[PDB]
C-alpha cells in the first residue's frame, strides 16, 4: 500500500508502498481516502523538530466509506478526529481528549497512531465526522477549523464569569478581537469570530496579501500593519476584549499585545511559540488582577467541533464565497513526488491549504 | 464627628474631630460603627504608596442601625459593600462594579468615597450586608472574606470549561490547591478550600507560625518551606490544579510555581505584586498551550459575596473553632490614638486582623 | 402610505392608504420594505381570534432596505428587524432580552402596542435592525421565526448542563434524539435546526407527510412517524427520547400521549400555543417525572443574537439541504394584487411553509 | 449481627441476629455503626407500600474501627445511599442521580443491604465525613444532600435567565413558597434562607412548636392554606420558585400552578401518592408565553452530602433554635417496643428520629 511516512524523531520523508498488515487499523469501516490536507505540524516532524520502523504521516483527511457498514453509506464522505483518548482518564471517557488529564492520548500521523496519508485505513463509526458530498472541495479545513471552533467555545464558555459581557442589544457584536498572525489559522479565526458577529482586527508586521485582502473587504474585517508596534492601533481603536495569538512567533510578541488588552479580557494562546522568553513586570500583573483579564491556552478540537466547522464551512459557500475559494491554495497529486515532497518540507509564502488528491 | 482620616496621594493619617456635614452619605439608614478592620490597602494609602481636603479611611466596618427602616431594625448588625458602581455600564447596572466596565466604580476609604473609619454614616439598605449577632466576633473578616468567595467561585466558573474536573465520587476532593502566601489573604483561602473539601498546600519561604499551625492541624492541611524552591514539592507530591498567588511578593514567584501547575491547571493572580519582571519563555508557554491552563486575575467581592462569607463564618465557628478564634489577632480602642496610630502605620509579624473597636 | 392593517379585538384586514403622522417611528434609521412574512399569529389577528389609534400596523416579519447610509448602514443594505421591544423598567429588557421581560410590559411589532411592518416604510433605531445579507435575499424572512426556535433550542442546551454528562460516547449529541411534534414552518424549522446541531429527528403528524415534508425527511436523514393512531406503536419500536418539541397548536390532550415517551433526564418543549382542551396528570406520571431528573419548559421569543444565529444557519442550508431551503419560501404575493393577498393573509393553505409579501 | 430487616413487598419489620455472611459488603473499611435516621422511604417500605430479606435504612453515621487510607480510627463518617449502575456516562462520573440505564442500587430500598446493622464493610468512595462537632444533627446530612442537590439544579436551570439577580447582584427578592412542612419542607425552608431568598412556607393548618421557632428564627413567612391560595395571591402575588415538598394529591399542584411567576421555577419533589391534576390550555399558554419550567427534582450525591455538612455547620450558629429542633427524639436499639414504633409510624409534627446503636 502506498503511504507517506515518517521515522521520528529523524527527520525525513517518503513515498513509498508499504505492508498493509503492520499498519494501524482502528475499526471495521474501509476507507479510500480521497484527501489529504498539509500543515505546519506535518512540517515539523518531516524537519525532525517533533515494533514500527516507521510512522504514517497526516492527520486531516478525506475518504469515502467503500461498503455501507451501519449508519455509513457506500459513497460516503467522513473525516476522522485526529486526537484519540488514553482510555484511562474522565475526560477521555466522556470523549474529550482535548482535556485529557494523563497526556496518554494518541495523535494521528504524529503521536503513537498512523496517520491518513495513505491509500485506504479502517476506522471506528466513533471517530468518523461526516462531511456532505455539497463541502467537498473545502471540506478538508474542518480538521484545522475543529481546533478554532473549540477555541472560540472555550473562551465564550470562560466569559460567563462575567456577569454581563453582551452589549447593549443583547449581542456580542460590540465586542472586538485582535487576531495576531494571518497564516490559515489567523484567518480562520478571524472568519469564524466575523461569523459570531464579534469585530475583528487582523494584525501583521506588513501590508496584507491579495488572499488577506479579500478576507478583510469580504467579511468587514479591519487590518492594522504592526511592523512598529502597537501605540498606533491603542491610541487609534482603544483596548480589545479577546486577544489571540496565532503567531507561533517569538514570544514578546505577548509583551506588544498584552498592553491592548481591554477589562475583562481574554488573552487567547493558541499558537506554539517556538523561540524567545518574555518579561512581565509587576505593574502588567497588578493591572490583569485588577481587571479581571485572563490567560488561556487553547488547544485540539474534538468531534461536536469537527462537526460545527462542517456547519460554518458550508455557511460560507454563502456568506463568504470569495474567502471560501481561496482556502484552497492548490492541490498536489500523490502521484507527483517532487512537487509532493517540496510541499511536504516547506510552506510557500501566502499559503493557506495545501490538499494531496489520491487518484 | 470623631474620623480617622487621610490625604492621599500624600503618606499621613490624622485621627481627629471633622464636620459631619461634608462627609459623604450614601442613603436613609444611619449606622453608628462599632467596629473596622485594618489591611494592607490601608497601609498603603497611610504610606503615601498608592471639593474635598480628605477622605475618610477605611473601607472593613460592622455597624449598628440607629433607627428601623424598612428591612432593617434598630439594633441590627450591618456590614457595608465597600466598591459602589459606576452607574453607566451594564455589569455595575446588575449590582456587580467587580466587573466595572468604565472603570469609573468608587471604593469606600481608598478611592471617590469616604470610608467607615468615623462615628456613623449613613447608607443605602441596598448596600447594607445583615451581620448575625452570633458572629458579631468574627463578622468584621466578611469584607476580606467576601474577595476570597468571589475569586473561588469565579475559578470554578472557569473551571466548567473543562468537561470534567469533579473526581471519582462527583466531588473536588481530589483536586490539590497550593496557597502561595500565609497572610489573612492567604490563611481564608486556605479556610475557603478547606471548606469547599479540596486538598490544599501552604507555602512559605519559613517554618509556619503557631496561628497558620493551628490552621494546619485543625483543617488538614499541608505545608511546605518554599526556602529554597519548590522542587521537593514537586517530587513528592507532583503538580497542582490551582494555584494562589496571595503573596503581594516580586513576581519572580510567578516563576518558581508556574513549572507547579497540573494539566487543566488555573494560576489565580490574587496578590499585587509589587517588584520585579518574571520572564516566561517560549517551553512554559507552549507547554500552557497544550495543556489548556488559564491564569487568571481575581478582584473585589460583591454582596452575594459578603452573604456567602457570612455563612461560612458562622460554619467555621462549629468546623474549625480554633482557627476561628484567632482570625481576630487584637481589637484597639478608637480613643487609644498611639496605638491606633501604630496599627495603621505597619503590620505585626503574623498579624491576621486588627479591629477598631469604637466607644 | 400603504399598509396593512387591523382593528383588534375585531376581524378583518384592509391594504390601506394611511396617515404617515399617524404611525409609530422607533429611530432614525429611514426602511424601505420589500419583504413581509405572514404566520398563524397574523392569521388569528386577522380573524378576530387573538390606545391613541383607529387601528393597528399588521406584521412582525420584515426585510427592508436602507435609505441612506448611516452608522454601520450602507445605503441598499438590507435589514430585518427584531420584532419584541423592551419595557425599559427591568434588568433582563436592560440587557436586551425581553424574551425574559419581568413586567411583561413589552411590544411586540404587529400584535401588542406597536405598530407592525406591513407598510410602505418605517424608521427604526440601529440597535433593533438585523444585517440580511443579499445572498440569503430570497429565504431571509424565515430569519424572524428561526430566531424564536434558536433561542428556544439554545434554551434547552443551557438547561441540560443540569445533567452531569449530557452529551455522548463520542463527545456530541449524536445519541440525543428528538420528537418534533407538529410540521409546518415551526415543526419543520425545529427539525432542520435539531439536524443541524447532529441531534436525531422523528417528526410526527396525524398524517402521511407531504412532499414538502418527505423532501425535508430525506434530506436531512429525519425520520418520521405517523402518529393517527397514538405513540405506542412509536414507543414499542423506537423507545423513548432525549427532547419532545410540542409545534402543535392544537388540543392540549397531545401532552397526555406524549409525555409518556419521554426518556430519563429528558426536556418536554412546550413552543405551541395550544388552542383547547385539559390534559390530566395522574401521580404516577408526576412521580416518574420527579424520579428521573425529566423537565417541562416553557419556550417563546428569540432576541436580535438569535436573529443572527438564524442567518448564519438559513445560509448554510443553501449548501447542507438546498431542496428543503427553496421550499421553505412556499410563494410570494403581490402588495399589489389585493384578492390573493387578502386570501393569503385570512387563511393558510394545506402544506404552507412560509408566504412572503413582496412590496414593488 | 443484630440488624433490622424488612421483606419487600410484604409489610412487617424485625429486629433480629443475622448471618454477618449473608449481609452485602461494599468495600475494605469496617465501619461501626452509631447512629440511623428513619424516614418516610422507611415507613413505606415496613408498612409494604414501596436474599430472603433487606437490611433496611439508608441514613447513617457509623465510625471507622481501623486506620485506613484516609481515614483515622474513630472518625465518623456516613455512607451514601444511591450507587451507580456502572455502565452510564452519569454514574462513571459519581453522579447516579442522573442515572441513564435505572440499574442503580439504593440502601436499604433495592439492590442494596441498607445500615441498619451493627456494621458494615464500605468503600472510601462513598464514605462522607462527619465532623464530631455535628455529631448531634449530622445523620439529617443524607435527607438534606437531596435538598443540596435540587436548590443546586434550580439554580442552574436559572442560568437561563439573561439577569435572575436582583438590583444588589443577589437573589435576596427573589421568593419562594415551600408547599409542605415536614422534614423535607423545613429543611428547604432553612437552606433557601440560607442561600438569602425570602420564603413562605405553606400548610393547612396553623403552624406547630417546631415549625414556629423555624419561623421565627430564619424570619420566614406561613400561610394557612386550608381554604386555597387565593388570599396569599392577592396579598403576596406570585413566586419565583415553588417547591411541592407535600407528598400529597397531585391537585396541590393545580392550586399553587396560578401563583407561579415570570420565567420562575415549579421544583416537583415530594412524590404525590394520588389523584389526577387537570391541566388547561389556558394554564399551559401562559406557561410558554412566561418561560416558567416545571423540574424533577430526585436524590443528592457526595458533593451534596459535604455541601450538607458545612450548611448544618453553620445553623449551629445562624439558627441555634432550629437546629437543636432538628433531633425530634434518639431511640435505642436495644428498646424493641419503642423502635417498632417509631420504625411503622411518624408522629405528628415529628421533624428526624435517629436510632442510636449501643
Ligand atoms: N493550539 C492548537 O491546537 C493549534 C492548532 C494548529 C496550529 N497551531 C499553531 O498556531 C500557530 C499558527 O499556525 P499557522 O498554521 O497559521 O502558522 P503559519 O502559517 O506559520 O502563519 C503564521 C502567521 O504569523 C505571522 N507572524 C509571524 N510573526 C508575527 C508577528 N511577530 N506579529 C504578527 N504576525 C506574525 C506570519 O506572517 P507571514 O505570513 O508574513 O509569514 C504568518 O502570517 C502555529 O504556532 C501553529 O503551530 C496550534
Ligand atoms: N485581589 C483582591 O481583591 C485583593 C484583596 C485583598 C488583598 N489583596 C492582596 O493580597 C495580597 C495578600 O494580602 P495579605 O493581607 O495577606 O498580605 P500580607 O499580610 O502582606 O501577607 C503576605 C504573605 O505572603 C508571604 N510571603 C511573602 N513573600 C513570599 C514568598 N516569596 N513566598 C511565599 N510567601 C511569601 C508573607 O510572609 P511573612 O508572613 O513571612 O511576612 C505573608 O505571609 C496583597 O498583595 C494584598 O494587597 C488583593
Ligand atoms: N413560542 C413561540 O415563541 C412561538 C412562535 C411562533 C409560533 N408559535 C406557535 O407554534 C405553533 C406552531 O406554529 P406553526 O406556524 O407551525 O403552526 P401551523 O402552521 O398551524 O402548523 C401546526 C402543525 O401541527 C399539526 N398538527 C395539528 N394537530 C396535530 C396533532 N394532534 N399531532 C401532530 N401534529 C398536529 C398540523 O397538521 P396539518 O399540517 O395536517 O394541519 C400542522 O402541521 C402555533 O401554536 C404557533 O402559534 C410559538
Ligand atoms: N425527591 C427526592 O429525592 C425525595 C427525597 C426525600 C423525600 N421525598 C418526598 O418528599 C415528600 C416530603 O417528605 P417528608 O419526609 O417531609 O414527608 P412528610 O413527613 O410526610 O411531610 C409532609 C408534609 O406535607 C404536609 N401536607 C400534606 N398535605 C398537604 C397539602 N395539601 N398542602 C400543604 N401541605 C400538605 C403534611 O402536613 P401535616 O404535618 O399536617 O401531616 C406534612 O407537613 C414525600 O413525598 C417524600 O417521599 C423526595
Ligand atoms: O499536535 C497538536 C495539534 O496539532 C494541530 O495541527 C492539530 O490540528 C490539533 O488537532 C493537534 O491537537
Ligand atoms: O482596592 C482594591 C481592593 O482592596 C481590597 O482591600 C478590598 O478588600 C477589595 O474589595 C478592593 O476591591
Ligand atoms: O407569542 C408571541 C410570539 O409570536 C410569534 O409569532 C413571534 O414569532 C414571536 O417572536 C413572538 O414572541
Ligand atoms: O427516591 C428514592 C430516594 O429516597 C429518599 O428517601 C432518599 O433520601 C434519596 O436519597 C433517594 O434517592
Ligand atoms: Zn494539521
Ligand atoms: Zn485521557
Ligand atoms: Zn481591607
Ligand atoms: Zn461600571
Ligand atoms: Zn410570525
Ligand atoms: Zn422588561
Ligand atoms: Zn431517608
Ligand atoms: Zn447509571
Amino acid at each position: 500500500m502506498k503511504a507517506i511516512i515518517v521515522k521520528p524523531p529523524n527527520a525525513g520523508v517518503q513515498v513509498k508502498d508499504v505492508d498493509e498488515k503492520k499498519l494501524d487499523s482502528y475499526g471495521k469501516i474501509k476507507i479510500r481516502t480521497i484527501y489529504n490536507g498539509i500543515c505546519g505540524a506535518d512540517r515539523e516532524i518531516v524537519n525532525g523538530k517533533l515494533g514500527k520502523d516507521f510512522l504514517v504521516l497526516g492527520h486531516e483527511a478525506i475518504g469515502v466509506v467503500e461498503e455501507s457498514y451501519h449508519g455509513f453509506s457506500q459513497g460516503d464522505l467522513v473525516m476522522p478526529v485526529n486526537r484519540r483518548g488514553c482510555g484511562i482518564c474522565r475526560n477521555c471517557l466522556v470523549g474529550r481528549p482535548d482535556f485529557c488529564e494523563t497526556g496518554e492520548f494518541g495523535e494521528a500521523g504524529i503521536h503513537k497512531m498512523d496517520g491518513f496519508m495513505r491509500e485506504w485505513w479502517y476506522d471506528d463509526p466513533k471517530y468518523l465526522v461526516k462531511i456532505p458530498k455539497s463541502i467537498e472541495d473545502i471540506g478538508i479545513l474542518a480538521q484545522p477549523l475543529a481546533d478554532i471552533e473549540k477555541s472560540i467555545e472555550e473562551i465564550l464558555e470562560v466569559q460567563k464569569r462575567v456577569p454581563v459581557w453582551t452589549c447593549d442589544d443583547g449581542t456580542l457584536n460590540c465586542r472586538k478581537v485582535l487576531v495576531v498572525g494571518t497564516g490559515p489559522i489567523g484567518v480562520l479565526f478571524t472568519l469564524l469570530f466575523r461569523t459570531y458577529g464579534l469585530e475583528v482586527w487582523m494584525a501583521n508586521r506588513r501590508e496584507p496579501t491579495e488572499v488577506e485582502q479579500t478576507v478583510i473587504e469580504e467579511t468587514k474585517t479591519n487590518y492594522y500593519n504592526s511592523s512598529n508596534g502597537y501605540d498606533k492601533l491603542k491610541d487609534s481603536v482603544g483596548k480589545f476584549d479577546v486577544i489571540i495569538d496565532a503567531t507561533g512567533a517569538d514570544v514578546n510578541i505577548l509583551g506588544n499585545v498584552i498592553p491592548l488588552l481591554g477589562r475583562n479580557g481574554v488573552l487567547g494562546l493558541f499558537g506554539f511559540s517556538t523561540s524567545g522568553s518574555v518579561p512581565l513586570d509587576y505593574k502588567t500583573l497588578q493591572e490583569i488582577v485588577h481587571t479581571n483579564k485572563t490567560i488561556i491556552g487553547l488547544v485540539n478540537g474534538q468531534k461536536p467541533h469537527f462537526q460545527q466547522a462542517v456547519v460554518h464551512l458550508a455557511s460560507w459557500k454563502t456568506l463568504y464565497p470569495k474567502a471560501a475559494k481561496m482556502l484552497i491554495t492548490k492541490t498536489v497529486s500523490i502521484n507527483d513526488e517532487k512537487e509532493l515532497l517540496k510541499v511536504l518540507r516547506e510552506k510557500e509564502h501566502g499559503e493557506i491549504k495545501i490538499r494531496i488528491l489520491w487518484e
